[PDB]
Protein backbone atom coordinates (compact mmCIF):
# COMPACT_ATOMS: atom_id res chain seq x y z
CA UNK A 1 0.00 0.00 0.00
CA UNK A 2 1.21 3.00 -0.90
CA UNK A 3 -0.46 5.68 1.76
CA UNK A 4 -1.68 9.53 1.47
CA UNK A 5 -0.17 12.05 3.62
CA UNK A 6 -3.38 12.41 6.16
CA UNK A 7 -4.48 9.11 5.84
CA UNK A 8 -1.17 7.50 7.04
CA UNK A 9 -1.18 10.50 9.86
CA UNK A 10 -4.48 9.23 10.90
CA UNK A 11 -3.67 5.63 11.03
CA UNK A 12 -0.36 6.73 13.08
CA UNK A 13 -2.02 8.76 15.39
CA UNK A 14 -5.05 6.01 16.10
CA UNK A 15 -1.74 3.55 17.60
CA UNK A 16 -0.34 6.26 19.57
CA UNK A 17 2.42 7.91 18.00
CA UNK A 18 1.77 11.46 18.56
CA UNK A 19 3.91 12.47 20.99
CA UNK A 20 5.69 9.08 21.63
CA UNK A 21 8.78 9.52 23.71
CA UNK A 22 7.65 13.50 23.01
CA UNK A 23 8.33 13.23 19.40
CA UNK A 24 5.18 15.05 17.41
CA UNK A 25 3.04 13.44 14.94
CA UNK A 26 5.04 15.67 11.91
CA UNK A 27 7.95 13.86 12.86
CA UNK A 28 7.26 10.35 11.97
CA UNK A 29 5.08 11.21 9.04
CA UNK A 30 8.61 13.57 7.54
CA UNK A 31 10.97 10.03 8.18
CA UNK A 32 7.98 7.88 6.47
CA UNK A 33 8.23 10.35 3.11
CA UNK A 34 11.94 9.66 3.05
CA UNK A 35 12.38 6.47 4.43
CA UNK A 36 10.33 4.84 2.36
CA UNK A 37 7.75 6.96 -0.08
CA UNK A 38 4.97 6.32 2.03
CA UNK A 39 5.28 2.68 0.33
CA UNK A 40 4.53 -0.38 2.37
CA UNK A 41 6.00 -2.65 0.35
CA UNK A 42 9.15 -0.81 0.06
CA UNK A 43 12.91 -3.09 0.97
CA UNK A 44 16.64 -1.69 0.14
CA UNK A 45 19.49 -3.79 1.02
CA UNK A 46 22.52 -2.66 3.22
CA UNK A 47 26.30 -3.61 2.75
CA UNK A 48 26.45 -5.89 5.36
CA UNK A 49 23.96 -8.12 4.49
CA UNK A 50 21.06 -6.90 6.34
CA UNK A 51 18.13 -5.51 5.26
CA UNK A 52 15.18 -2.98 6.07
CA UNK A 53 11.80 -3.10 5.54
CA UNK A 54 8.25 -1.03 5.18
CA UNK A 55 7.34 2.46 5.60
CA UNK A 56 9.80 2.76 8.06
CA UNK A 57 13.04 0.71 6.97
CA UNK A 58 13.23 -1.56 10.15
CA UNK A 59 16.47 -3.13 10.16
CA UNK A 60 17.15 -6.82 10.18
CA UNK A 61 20.33 -6.69 11.99
CA UNK A 62 18.47 -6.43 15.13
CA UNK A 63 14.61 -5.71 14.68
CA UNK A 64 13.14 -8.85 12.75
CA UNK A 65 14.19 -12.16 11.37
CA UNK A 66 14.22 -12.89 7.58
CA UNK A 67 16.42 -15.69 7.33
CA UNK A 68 19.21 -14.33 5.52
CA UNK A 69 21.24 -12.15 8.03
CA UNK A 70 23.27 -14.55 10.10
CA UNK A 71 23.79 -13.96 13.23
CA UNK A 72 21.52 -11.13 13.86
CA UNK A 73 18.24 -10.63 16.49
CA UNK A 74 14.76 -10.55 16.19
CA UNK A 75 13.91 -8.14 18.94
CA UNK A 76 10.88 -7.33 17.79
CA UNK A 77 10.03 -10.71 17.81
CA UNK A 78 8.09 -10.85 13.97
CA UNK A 79 8.67 -12.07 10.87
CA UNK A 80 10.48 -8.91 8.31
CA UNK A 81 7.97 -9.53 6.07
CA UNK A 82 5.13 -9.17 8.51
CA UNK A 83 6.64 -4.73 8.74
CA UNK A 84 5.63 -4.78 4.58
CA UNK A 85 2.00 -5.14 5.14
CA UNK A 86 -1.04 -2.78 4.52
CA UNK A 87 -1.85 -2.78 7.93
CA UNK A 88 1.26 -0.66 9.76
CA UNK A 89 0.59 -1.91 13.44
CA UNK A 90 3.28 -4.35 13.67
CA UNK A 91 5.32 -1.40 12.22
CA UNK A 92 4.51 1.11 14.45
CA UNK A 93 5.21 -1.47 17.75
CA UNK A 94 8.22 -2.47 16.71
CA UNK A 95 9.34 1.74 16.18
CA UNK A 96 7.85 2.07 19.80
CA UNK A 97 10.68 -0.21 20.90
CA UNK A 98 13.44 1.50 18.64
CA UNK A 99 12.82 4.80 19.91
CA UNK A 100 12.77 3.59 23.33
CA UNK A 101 16.21 2.73 23.18
CA UNK A 102 18.45 5.33 23.62
CA UNK A 103 19.01 6.65 20.60
CA UNK A 104 15.44 8.49 20.29
CA UNK A 105 14.71 9.00 16.22
CA UNK A 106 18.35 9.44 15.01
CA UNK A 107 18.20 5.65 14.55
CA UNK A 108 16.66 6.73 11.29
CA UNK A 109 19.11 8.50 9.03
CA UNK A 110 16.96 9.98 6.75
CA UNK A 111 14.70 11.82 9.59
CA UNK A 112 18.09 13.08 11.37
CA UNK A 113 19.31 14.45 7.99
CA UNK A 114 15.84 15.98 6.14
CA UNK A 115 13.28 16.19 9.24
CA UNK A 116 15.37 16.83 12.41
CA UNK A 117 15.36 21.25 13.02
CA UNK A 118 12.45 21.72 10.50
CA UNK A 119 9.37 22.81 10.36
CA UNK A 120 8.02 19.13 10.92
CA UNK A 121 3.89 20.73 11.72
CA UNK A 122 3.82 20.87 7.58
CA UNK A 123 3.64 17.71 7.55
CA UNK A 124 0.29 16.78 9.18
CA UNK A 125 -0.85 20.76 7.86
CA UNK A 126 -4.55 20.38 6.38
CA UNK A 127 -5.26 17.28 8.11
CA UNK A 128 -8.27 16.67 10.06
C1 LIG B 1 -1.87 18.38 -4.36
C2 LIG B 1 -0.78 18.64 -5.36
O1 LIG B 1 0.33 19.05 -4.77
C3 LIG B 1 -0.42 17.40 -6.14
N1 LIG B 1 0.69 17.49 -7.04
C4 LIG B 1 0.34 18.42 -8.13
C5 LIG B 1 1.57 19.01 -8.82
N2 LIG B 1 2.51 19.57 -7.84
C6 LIG B 1 2.07 20.91 -7.44
C7 LIG B 1 2.81 21.25 -6.19
O2 LIG B 1 2.90 20.39 -5.29
O3 LIG B 1 3.34 22.38 -6.11
C8 LIG B 1 3.84 19.67 -8.44
C9 LIG B 1 4.62 18.39 -8.23
N3 LIG B 1 4.74 17.94 -6.83
C10 LIG B 1 5.79 18.72 -6.15
C11 LIG B 1 5.79 18.43 -4.67
O4 LIG B 1 4.70 18.35 -4.06
O5 LIG B 1 6.89 18.30 -4.10
C12 LIG B 1 5.19 16.54 -6.87
C13 LIG B 1 4.04 15.58 -7.12
N4 LIG B 1 2.96 15.76 -6.13
C14 LIG B 1 3.30 15.04 -4.89
C15 LIG B 1 2.43 15.58 -3.78
O6 LIG B 1 1.97 16.74 -3.90
O7 LIG B 1 2.22 14.87 -2.79
C16 LIG B 1 1.69 15.20 -6.66
C17 LIG B 1 0.98 16.16 -7.62
C1 LIG C 1 5.09 21.97 -3.95
C2 LIG C 1 4.72 21.73 -2.50
O1 LIG C 1 4.70 20.43 -2.24
C3 LIG C 1 5.71 22.44 -1.60
N1 LIG C 1 6.21 21.85 -0.41
C4 LIG C 1 6.00 22.82 0.68
C5 LIG C 1 4.54 22.84 1.10
N2 LIG C 1 3.95 21.48 1.11
C6 LIG C 1 2.73 21.49 0.29
C7 LIG C 1 2.11 20.12 0.24
O2 LIG C 1 2.86 19.12 0.13
O3 LIG C 1 0.86 20.02 0.32
C8 LIG C 1 3.55 21.10 2.49
C9 LIG C 1 4.69 20.47 3.29
N3 LIG C 1 5.25 19.27 2.65
C10 LIG C 1 4.40 18.08 2.90
C11 LIG C 1 4.69 16.98 1.90
O4 LIG C 1 5.37 17.24 0.88
O5 LIG C 1 4.24 15.84 2.13
C12 LIG C 1 6.59 19.01 3.19
C13 LIG C 1 7.67 19.83 2.49
N4 LIG C 1 7.68 19.69 1.01
C14 LIG C 1 8.38 18.43 0.64
C15 LIG C 1 7.96 17.86 -0.71
O6 LIG C 1 7.12 18.47 -1.41
O7 LIG C 1 8.46 16.76 -1.06
C16 LIG C 1 8.39 20.87 0.46
C17 LIG C 1 7.64 21.60 -0.65
GD1 LIG D 1 5.31 19.36 0.15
Amino acid sequence: KVFGRCELAAAMKRHGLDNYRGYSLGNWVCAAKFESNFNTQATNRNTDGSTDYGILQINSRWWCNDGRTPGSRNLCNIPCSALLSSDITASVNCAKKIVSDGNGMNAWVAWRNRCKGTDVQAWIRGCR
